[PDB]
């Protein structure tokens, strides 16, 4: 195997919110991954992290003005409502002859198909940003693009116990009559899916097609949960309450809301009645929960520095500055134990 | 093709070098490329620019104890000297009565080969490191021998015009009877060949690969210019007259070496008899001369901000705080005008 090298970025900066819209909005502690595995991929998205490319970042949920909840949901016992029975009836009669291909395409710039696609999946994100979002077009240009969907630090390791397509980072891609119509960015963790993002064809805005790729998705991971007994999850990146655009994600039931503190998953009916109450609030429903994984003996941690796989405290008489000890010592609040000792802090 | 990515950090710390061992004159700046072509490395290692990985460094000339002035070789028209002709006539006899063969791979893990090879390289880094620099094993490790060795930020850009092998970071492995006995890590620009670093068996030190190494480097250097007209000069990384295990670089003629103050090629004719009396001249006959392609127009520099690509003078603009701005006017003068815009300073 190969280790994990990450680094660390302090990220004392507000952002502007792209849900509640203001200034001093959206905060979060971030990081640039390098390269990481999938396993510990997972572990930190288990504690609230989000990717966004090479960069993840942690939200801080006591200081954002919209908070964002993990949600995650069981393909296996899931069970479709009314308005996804229709959806996907008016999609089946949509595809009918009176024609669509699920592609599977890993995340790499070497891969002939990645590069044969590219083309059609940026026209496509340009479509949906200049029409859902009405974006200017100089700010939905290639490198936006690319550093946004494109730059996975995720190692696309492929063991024999694995799914056949193996983890990593994928998109799938829709393909009608041979025409892209949308594109969705999944990535495949031995325990779960996590999704972040996803666009499609404005032009078939009638069909729902939010909710088609949502469907899709839930049956290419219960099809994959017949290989691999621990892939039984599907996560739907964040869930606002405060937000009706994307609050439509706890219609999906049943399902599990991952908490803010006690980084354990509840039933999303236990905690709604939370959720409509405040925006922010922790479930906890026993004050005697508290994080198993949470970071410990921070000696532990493995440094890249000196050109040296070191552990933090043996490194730690060669560093000199002592701020950027706190910066590391949040920093394994922030990722766990376990991911402390298996991610390399790259620093030389 | 997909412009430049690079993110600058200025250092405002000395540290230990190698040659003169001090921890106070070693000062140099530095930028992460996270994405990078040929065509604008090339132009960066004409302003006196190298690599350790993924991680582009330049020295401060005028300030650091241990000068590192670039030398370039020229294929075109370099008479081998005596010794060299000694040397592979010794090695010539050493192969016939006591098949050496030159594998040329991209450095990427998507690369079967490169997977293929990366435990043997890997082994042997560690004995080249522990035989001939006297590095502990705990200072070498699969990260290290990656993120100084393996690490590419260089764009697989493939002209019709260009070598049939591409541009980019390469690696030349010198297989011997199956075994890999040396490595060099080089890149392929249109305009000249680099070389990154170069490593050998300990035990083979008696053939003295070396020299042996650059020599095949300068040969296949003068290979490619048969077809690419514009690919005419070869690097031997830094030059350092104090140090002489860097000066064994110096053998090679015809050759020359770039001025700090003046980013033009002078003869090594011509600069020999100036390093003897000091360590840092004007390596320059003309004193009213300055560099053409020296910064002049800064608002012309590309930013990546908000995700938009935009020139320097609106994003001036947006901010308000000009003392950090002097960081990227540093960075456009070091870079010059002509990779300035070129180039997208990630700073969002
Ligand atoms: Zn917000
Ligand atoms: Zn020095």
């Amino acid at each position: 195997g190969s280790p994990s090298v990450v680094d660390y970025f302090p990220s004392e900066d507000f952002y502007r919110c792209g849900y509640c819209k203001n200034e001093s909005g959206s905060r979060s502690n971030g990081m640039w991954a390098h390269s990481m595995t999938v396993q510990d991929y997972q572990d930190l998205i288990d504690r609230g992290w989000r990717r966004s490319g090479k960069y993840v970042y942690k939200p801080v949920m006591n200081q954002t003005c919209c908070p964002q909840y993990t949600i995650r949901c069981r393909p296996l016992q899931f069970q479709p409502s009314k308005s996804h029975k229709k959806v996907l009836k008016k999609m089946l009669k949509f595809l009918a002859k009176g024609k669509l291909e699920v592609r599977l395409v890993p995340v790499s710039f070497e891969d002939p198909e990645f590069k044969s696609s590219f083309s059609q999946s940026f026209s496509l994100y340009v479509k949906y940003q200049v029409a859902i979002h009405q974006d200017p077009p100089d700010e939905c240009g290639k490198t936006e693009f690319t550093r946004f969907l494109c730059s996975s630090p995720l190692e696309a390791e492929t063991p024999p116990n694995g799914p056949d397509c193996g983890y990593g980072s994928f998109h799938q891609q829709y393909w009608l009559d041979g025409k892209i119509i949308a594109v969705g960015v999944i990535d495949i963790l031995p325990n779960c899916v996590s999704s972040v993002y996803l666009y499609y064809d404005p032009d078939y805005s009638f069909l729902s097609l939010g909710v088609y790729s949502a469907l899709r998705e839930i049956a290419f991971t219960r099809q994959l949960h017949e290989k691999t007994s621990q892939l039984s999850y599907y996560y739907m990146g964040f869930y606002i309450h405060s937000c009706p655009k994307m609050k439509y994600k706890g219609q999906y039931r049943p399902s599990d809301l991952l908490c803010p503190e006690t980084y354990v998953w509840v039933p999303i009916e236990q905690c709604l009645p939370s959720l409509e109450n405040s925006k922010y609030c922790r479930f906890n429903q026993d004050p005697e929960a508290v994080d198993e994984d949470r970071s410990t003996e921070p000696d532990r941690l493995q440094v890249f520095h000196k050109r040296a796989i070191m552990p933090y405290g043996v490194y730690k008489k060669q560093q000199k500055d002592p701020s950027e000890e706190a910066a590391v010592l949040q920093y394994a609040s922030l990722v766990g134990q376990k991911c402390s000792e298996r991610m390399l802090l790259f620093r030389n």
